[PDB]
C-alpha cells in the first residue's frame, strides 16, 4: 500500500523534447509520428490495492493499463504495438519496459517537484515529457 502515492491524480502534458526522434526509434510510421506528436494527453493514475491503473485519454489515442508490480501483461500501445510489459517500482520510479518483436524500450516515470516527469528510452534515444496536475 501507499506504493505509488505521490503519481495518483490527474496530470496534462505541458512540454516535451525529442519525442519524434524516439518514435522514430520505436519504429513509427509518419502519419502516425506527426499525428501522436501534436497529442497534449491527460494521464490519470489511480491505485486499487495492489493494482495500478495508468489511462491516458489524447485526441490521438486512449489507452488503458492495468497492472501489478513485477507482474508481465499484454499490452497494445498507442502506436498500436502488442508489447509485453512489466512494470516495477526502482527507488521511487515507476519503471516500464516493453519488449516486442524482439527490441525493448523504457519508460520511467517519476515526480520531480510538483510535475511527473515521463523518460522514455529506446537504444540511445531519449524522450523527456513533463506533465503538471490538471
Ligand atoms: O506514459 C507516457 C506518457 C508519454 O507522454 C509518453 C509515453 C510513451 C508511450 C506512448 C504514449 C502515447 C503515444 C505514443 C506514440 C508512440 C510511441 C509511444 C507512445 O508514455
Amino acid at each position: 500500500s501507499h506504493m505509488c502515492d505521490a503519481f495518483v491524480g490527474t496530470w496534462k502534458l505541458v512540454s516535451s523534447e525529442n519525442f519524434d526522434d524516439y518514435m522514430k526509434e520505436v519504429g513509427v510510421g509518419f502519419a502516425t509520428r506527426k499525428v501522436a506528436g501534436m497529442a497534449k494527453p491527460n494521464m490519470i493514475i489511480s491505485v486499487n490495492g495492489d493494482v495500478i491503473t495508468i489511462k491516458s485519454e489524447s485526441t490521438f489515442k486512449n489507452t488503458e493499463i492495468s497492472f501489478i508490480l513485477g507482474q508481465e501483461f499484454d499490452e497494445v500501445t498507442a502506436d498500436d504495438r502488442k508489447v509485453k510489459s512489466t512494470i516495477t517500482l526502482d527507488g521511487g520510479v515507476l519503471v516500464h519496459v516493453q519488449k516486442w518483436d524482439g527490441k525493448s524500450t523504457t519508460i520511467k516515470r517519476k515526480r520531480e517537484d510538483d510535475k511527473l516527469v515521463v523518460e522514455c528510452v529506446m537504444k540511445g534515444v531519449t524522450s523527456t515529457r513533463v506533465y503538471e496536475r490538471a
